[PDB]
């Protein structure tokens, strides 16, 4: 299968790229390496990880090495929630800049729809445990995004978390200069996204799974939760194709025609979940994958729950 995907902006993606959040700070600097040494072109980064000092090590060092050339990598990166005023989202860039080393992104995602009030915390509480929102829409904040492709610090621009609804307001907005990219989202076999990822195929938006193994270290999991590397069904599917059940969740989104970021600090498993290129799920696979949703959403925060722009509150 083509390693890249054209972007809307003329630009291609690669469609496998590595996962940091919640990658220790002392040890993602070797997952990097590791990664870029074993073919990896797609980085997935953001502020609010508190670790692009650390991926940036990595990068550069694979820069200087000449093991890699900066225009076939592709870094990924996204403005944090308290940034979407106007005059906070160059700066909150250029610091994402710095830490990893680079004179600009190859693709820069509002991280979330919803804008919080701008300070030291990432997220600002009142004394009853709701998130503080910020006023600036969402409209403003993409214009201030459209800004950092005109100045040079990013390649393209996009979004992620956005429902249907928050994609078409951006769409539709007066005046609009560039469309977003992509649209990045949570996606596995336990919420399959149909509908969403159907609207933005439509509209030419690539879509970028994250969490496609389900996040089994996000904070909040607990020892009863859905377990997909451990599925029988899937492990079935895999066993039928001689690959590891991570193998087959990788592939499924990427014949999907979407791009996917599985994230490992494991050397041995970095260089497995690359191995993806060389074989094909059946329809009946991938239906059979389909058919294994249940609604079953990993990323979300209680806090932002009654926020304007919460987005899942709508159906997709
Ligand atoms: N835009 C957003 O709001 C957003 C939200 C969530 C995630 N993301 C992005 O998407 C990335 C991926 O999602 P995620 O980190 O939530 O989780 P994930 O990639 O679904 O799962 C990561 C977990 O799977 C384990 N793992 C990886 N490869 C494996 C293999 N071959 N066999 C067994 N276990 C394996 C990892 O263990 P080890 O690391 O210990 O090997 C880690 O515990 C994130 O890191 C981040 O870059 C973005
Ligand atoms: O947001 C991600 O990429 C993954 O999750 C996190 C990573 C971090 F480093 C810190 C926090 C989160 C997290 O809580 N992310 C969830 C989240 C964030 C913002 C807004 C909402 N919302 O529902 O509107 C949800």
């Amino acid at each position: 299968m083509a390693s890249r995907i054209l972007l809307n902006n003329g630009a291609k993606m690669p469609i496998l790229g590595l996962g940091t959040w919640k990658s220790p700070p002392g040890q993602v600097t070797e997952a990097v390496k590791v990664a870029i040494d074993v073919g990896y072109r797609h980085i997935d980064c953001a502020h609010v990880y508190q670790n692009e000092n650390e991926v940036g090590v990595a990068i550069q060092e694979k820069l200087r090495e000449q093991v890699v050339k900066r225009e076939e990598l592709f870094i990924v990166s996204k403005l944090w929630c308290t940034y979407h005023e106007k005059g906070l989202v160059k700066g909150a860039c250029q610091k994402t800049l710095s830490d990893l080393k680079l004179d600009y992104l190859d693709l820069y995602l509002i991280h979330w729809p919803t804008g919080f009030k701008p300070g030291k915390e990432f997220f600002p509480l009142d004394e009853s445990g709701n998130v503080v929102p910020s006023d600036t829409n969402i409209l403003d904040t993409w214009a201030a995004m459209e800004e950092l492709v005109d100045e040079g610090l990013v390649k393209a621009i996009g979004i992620s978390n956005f429902n249907h609804l928050q994609v078409e307001m951006i769409l539709n907005k007066p005046g609009l200069k560039y469309k977003p990219a992509v649209n990045q989202i949570e996606c596995h076999p336990y919420l399959t996204q149909e509908k969403l990822i159907q609207y933005c195929q439509s509209k030419g938006i690539v879509v970028t799974a994250y969490s496609p193994l389900g996040s089994p270290d996000r904070p909040w999991a607990k020892p009863e939760d859905p377990s997909l590397l451990e599925d029988p069904r899937i492990k079935a599917i895999a066993a039928k194709h001689n690959k590891t059940t991570a193998q087959v969740l990788i592939r499924f989104p990427m014949q999907r025609n979407l791009v996917v970021i599985p994230k490992s600090v494991t050397p041995e498993r970095i260089a497995e979940n690359f191995k993806v290129f060389d074989f094909e799920l059946s329809s009946q696979d991938m239906t059979t994958l389909l058919s294994y949703n249940r609604n079953w959403r990993v990323c979300g925060a209680l806090s932002c729950t009654s926020h304007k722009d919460y987005p899942f509150h709508e159906e997709f």
